[PDB]
């Protein structure tokens, strides 16, 4: 679900979820098409095309089983779309937490029409 997709992300970053991450560049939250501007923007490509794959999941919903012990993100649920939805969150927040040295302000709240150029096949 992604209240503990949001938790994940702050643990890792440090930075509020909902107004650094989710109207960010091109392809973040509800990012449709356009050329990715950062690794921040391809953080948030990778995890469209893992949330798709998982569609009937309903992975936005879907309340899953985690825990950060020792450093560590742990998906402790044994069913595939509970085991696989935190596997996603979890790869985003970690991407975020390493890629926050080109983390730019300038595209926290990106007017998306800048976004131009043809779509990315996931």
């Amino acid at each position: 679900s992604v209240i503990e997709f949001g938790k994940m992300i702050q643990e890792e970053t440090d930075k509020n979820p909902l107004t650094s991450y989710s109207f960010y560049g091109c392809h973040c939250g509800l990012g449709n098409g356009g050329k990715p501007k950062d690794a921040t923007d391809r953080c948030c490509f990778v995890h469209s095309c893992c949330y798709a794959s998982l569609s009937d999941c309903s992975p936005a919903t879907n309340r899953y089983s985690y825990h950060k012990e020792g450093g560590a993100i742990v998906c402790g649920s044994s069913t595939p779309c509970k085991g696989q939805i935190c596997e996603c969150d979890k790869a985003a927040a970690i991407c975020f937490k390493e890629n926050l040295k080109t983390y730019n302000k300038k595209y926290k709240v990106y007017l998306r029409f800048k976004c131009k150029g043809v779509s990315e096949k996931c």
